[PDB]
């Protein structure tokens, strides 16, 4: 939309961020002790969007030291438990806002996960929620703030998905899901960072700089909901909303050791979000919550769906959010797609989770083999950027440089003729039908279908910057639209996770990822997450199994 | 067309200049201090066109001392940055005009680089531009003045390319490129000097006298766009338009340490310029910008091409100005053609950029060998003046003396019969075809072409007067019509640039140039430039590699 | 050059043709039924090059009657569809070669369109193309033979452009375009006839005799690519390559009711062709395909340009072959230049095409007026033979008689002095600039330029022999270098196409063409074609509009 030079535009983005940082600090009202410790933290924010600063080695450790007990006693509490305190009035909505704003400011400096604070509207929401305590205490999310990806429309803000050229695209409306959540007592208080084009499993843009992992400042936060994964990994938000078209919810959640649900397409409204390729329907993104807390993921889903969003967004199905009553479960373990093998830490998590399910009497556990995973890259290679990336490249008329990760996503993109899209839509629907038959081949003689599959989210824990060159472990489930929940398992252990010796790589790309894992020390304290995969609209089964895996 | 005695005609030429110098001083509105110090500067303008004055030893040092900060704060600023100030109304178009007009006056005296000022029309252009500021600040070159070679038509002016006999050849139109630049917010404010016949790599004519270098007043400015090289080396213009048929843009830029682009024929409109041999098409001139600012060179090219000039000049190709997305570069180093070796200052500059490119991982650097460079002189010896120089020699009917350098250019000129021209056109096209295959012989096994070659512009730094006895280092690429960008590297260093020891010359012409380089002290502080050569229509690759060489 | 008697040389040419005809018949391997019917066909080949035989009244009918279904099932199939059969292996490359070879033999006897068959090398090309099926099946033109005008160099052959004196001018290389097409799976199998001097819109030479129209054997095939027009009008070749400096591609294509593209100079390589006036550059010829199938013309253009021929021929521009994205079109109708009015069949074709474009919603249709069409003859009269035809006239030292049509082209030719050439080059470039201004004057209030103009190719359908005394309807676009696509519209209708009564001629030449059109019965079954004219490098717009006109 704009064609001004990008250097001035990056300035305006920093100014928007900096003015809101100032107001957030005013709202949080640091005492002398905290202002000092905050002042002395290593910053992942630079002086300009090309300077990535010098992040802390363990940002979460620095966060926990810097913040006072009066803040952590609120932000470390499970949000569902915190909702009880807001209901009983042991804490006010404004007190909760002040605590989480303070938390998000510290996370911002350590991780660079916030694009814009919302302290003016956040105080207005919380004050009137306190005033209306008697009439709104009954609401399911009363008083809870939350974070929203920058791509999500909020009144009076630019919606850019990281592209400087869209800084004048101001909306006078919130996204449907935001209004629904506000109708249930919640309110957004921060907008989190997202990268250029949205098509990278990291979080670098010329609107914000570089976002880093909450557990190890040398590794990426993931992407595209990198700010959300980072902010919620620091427990600096009760929950956040991201988007997921190639792993952009589950990859951040897995990299930062939290929960993230890629919900089934058609359950919760996402279409009013902004991205590149608006109007492209061949492969659709979905939304879903990210949070440290499984119970909060479930409650956000239960809250939005029980508000009947199909009466606002007609793409949605009136399928209730219902806990499954299953007493026995059949579960598959996806150890590898046999194209890129997982690194030792991911491999150990698969074994840990296997043994835990086997130790419970009511789980049958089988190996789950891949089905033509190479076809995922082939089909998505044509449908992700079906206009030959013309729409994205038009954003670079400002002179905004092309990031290395963005290049991988648009390299080889064809401008499809109608018949070319038809050919690949048929390939897409054929693969979906073939894969379903594959899944059903695991049904037993009594007719019990596989309830879920446990798989990696990525061939490794949080990647080194500019190394997320393999998507299939998440994008497999975007091509199929299966609901997928990332969940925590373990952390890198330097004794247990030494590199495999006498490894023979499967191909050049497997060689690259093997060499990427030089030693566990390069990924010290990085969470090793997995994910639960289900058939379309079995989202709740994934929540119920994840519940058992953490107890 | 005019046959009056040349001494009278030289008079009117001086008077046209002198009246415009006044009018320029009146618009510039100097302060007694400058207006005084200006009076006391050493002049390169004599009492008549055969008196070459006593130029300053370092005109740029004198230029920087003489002008006020109120002027230098504008003229020293990079024009793209100044366009920001011009856009934001931090500076008015008339304000910029007054500053650069003042700069050009000081440069006019110090280097003898101005042929005729345009102060009336420049104020006329600039005043309506500070008015509709709100309507045209969107234009890509809003408010920026520029210089034009005298050969470039401007309304109400004589177009002479330095020949006194054409002083009554008045045009009622601008050049196409001038109108396009005006349509994009720019305007010409000064006409720069050009020499007799246009076929010398210096700048001496009987319309202006002798033009000298901005960095060392004892050496030539270069030519034929010598005024443009001098004015822009003295930093007295944002950019200018020159012409290049034998090096006539790159030699001024290289001699004066700035940027100069010989653009590929058919990209930018030039045919309506005036020269000798009008209608000669066997070897065609092109135009292109000279500036100390690479970004300003790039912006002018982009500006003119995006105006779709092929809709006015049908000689042009509709090829967009597109920055390359290349991630790796293969670059050749042209150390010598082994006919005339470069002097130490040029030889060290080649080492500087060779080692700089080798230190970057994404550049592969190979040595580039010549291909029959002797054939350049042979073919161009027949096609430069294909009428036996009859058209030029007729300009001297006024009694205008034949200059020594012009003598070299017209020696041996044949009046070709049609069959002789056909023979040499075939020699020209075969050489072009043979040379292309030579270039493609450097492609690597994976099929990556050579992106550019780095070569000298001249066997030496800025030449002594009447010593430009070798053209091939520029004219080679006029025969081939390859785009070439002259760019800065270093300046003469008296410790490092001593003469070669116990040297063995390659031939009599090589002996001449070795003896011309008696000591670095004769060329004190002279810029040592190099150039980037590309295949036809790859101009933009040249800009990008030059950007990397400067960081 | 040779100086032997021309009668002896004509013998040597006839022998070369006859020896290849014998080899062609052996390759095609006629059964006795076809050999009989072939033997009894009326021949347009005489006993010697001055005996023009007794052509069939309707050669195409005789061709379709004579050949078996086993051949026509291949040669009548659209070549792009035939490429599918070659790719899927429903037919072999050798099978396709045999069919088209047989077709060309029948075409050769009926129309006299073949100068030399290439059955030895063609079988070698087709056999190894079958052997390499697995590695070369992907090539865009895999297995397709094609025809080349004799002027196009092929390994081991003389290249004469019809002049007997050049029978010893043997080349050991193919033309660049031939090698590019071979690299893309195609191969030449036959060389087509070309007339004396190449500056004739008919096809008579002392190397082959006379070439006649595919639809009416009393009329000319056209020229200079007459063999190509006849051969591809008979559908005895998938496509062919000709040359066009005065209409020499479009006139054969229009006279024989097929497609023919005069492509913009600098897109596809032609300079290595042989003609008269080698080294003359004032007006340059171009090449381009002739074919029954618009899809085949488009695919040939697309194939050669996507091979990046500017890396072998440096006169070419790196401009992609791109489908135009315009959905709306502005098109002018050029009904007459008001010097020679078209005959009734051409005027009916203009009305038909006008009515069809007006009936489609996305076309705006305007009248297109001429701009100084008399200036076309004046300039081309000086620049076509700028040596006073000395180079051509020297070819007749063998005593080869001067043909009547050749006489017209060389009458009045001046041996230009260099200043005369310069004067007319300026006349040429000024006319080009003026005409662009004329074209742009038709841009509408909204700024939408004219996309194309629809015009005649000739003042009549296929002319009677020795009557092509007006060139402007095609040569206008050679002076301007505009791309022009000839396309079919209708055939002569004896009821609709009676001569105009009370016609008042515009001049003596218009009177000649009026009396030339005595009755439609004199032109039975003659195709009435038109052409689409575009600005330089808008070739693809012409293909797209012709696509709409045939749907």
């Amino acid at each position: 939309m704009l064609t001004d030079n990008w250097k001035e535009l990056a300035g305006k983005a920093q100014s928007t961020f900096q003015k809101s940082l100032k107001q957030a600090i005013e709202l949080a009202d640091f005492d002398e002790g905290l202002a000092k410790r905050y002042g002395a933290l290593p910053s992942a924010i630079g002086a300009n969007v090309e300077d990535f600063g010098s992040p802390a080695q363990f940002p979460l450790e620095e966060y926990l030291k810097a913040l006072p007990k009066k803040v952590l006693d609120i932000t470390e509490k499970d949000p569902v438990e915190l909702l009880k305190d807001l209901k009983s009035r042991k804490v006010t909505c404004v007190e909760v806002l002040k605590a989480y704003t303070a938390a998000s400011i510290v996370a911002s400096k350590l991780t660079n996960c916030v694009q814009e604070f919302l302290p003016i509207e956040a105080l207005q929401y919380a004050q009137k929620l306190d005033a209306d305590y008697e009439t709104k205490k009954h609401l399911p999310l009363y008083g809870l703030p939350f974070s929203i990806k920058e791509m999500i429309p909020f009144v009076g803000r630019s919606v850019t998905h990281g592209s400087l050229c869209y800084l004048d695209r101001i909306v006078d409306y919130n996204a449907d899901i935001v209004n629904i959540l506000i109708a249930n007592g919640a309110y957004p208080f921060v907008r989190t960072t997202n990268p250029q084009s949205l098509m990278m499993l990291e979080c670098v843009s010329f609107s914000h700089g570089r976002t880093v992992n909450a557990y190890n400042g040398m590794l990426t936060s993931g992407g595209s909901s990198g700010g959300e994964g980072a902010l919620n990994g620091m427990r600096a938000s009760p929950f956040g909303l991201g988007s997921d078209i190639g792993g952009s919810i589950r990859c951040p959640a897995a990299f930062n050791g939290i929960y993230g649900l890629r919900s089934t397409l058609g359950r919760i409204p996402t279409a009013d979000y902004f991205s590149c390729n608006r109007g492209s329907e061949s492969i659709l993104s979905v939304t879903g919550p990210l949070s440290r807390s499984l119970d909060t993921v479930n409650l956000v889903m239960k809250t939005v769906i029980e508000a009947k969003p199909w009466l606002i967004d007609p793409t949605l199905v009136p399928l209730d959010w219902k806990r499954p009553e299953n007493k026995k479960f059949r579960v598959g373990i996806y150890v590898s797609d046999h194209i890129v093998n997982p690194s030792p830490p991911i491999n150990r998590a698969l074994s840990m989770v296997t043994e835990k399910l086997k130790s419970l009497g009511n789980f049958e556990v089988v190996t789950f083999e891949p089905y033509k995973p190479e076809k995922v890259t082939e089909i998505l290679g044509k449908l992700y950027f079906e206009d030959g990336a013309r729409d994205f490249r038009a954003t670079l008329q400002t002179g905004e440089p092309l990031l290395e990760q963005t290049r991988w996503a648009i390299e080889g993109a064809e401008d499809l003729d109608m018949h070319d899209q038809w050919y690949w839509n048929l390939q897409k629907q054929a693969y979906r039908k073939e894969f379903l038959k594959h899944w059903c081949s695991y049904t037993d003689n009594d007719g019990n279908v596989l309830d879920a599959v446990i798989a990696p989210v990525f061939p490794n824990v949080a990647a080194k910057h500019e190394t997320t060159k393999y998507w299939t472990y998440t994008s497999q489930w975007n091509l199929l639209d299966y609901p997928v929940l990332a969940f925590p398992v373990t952390k890198v252990d330097e004794s247990l996770d030494q590199p495999y010796k006498n490894y023979k790589p499967l191909n050049d790309l497997d060689k690259y990822f093997y060499e990427q894992y030089d030693s566990p020390s390069s990924f010290k304290n990085a969470p090793a997450n997995l994910c639960l995969v289900g058939l379309r609209f079995t989202d709740e089964k994934l929540v119920e199994i994840a519940n058992i895996l953490r107890n």
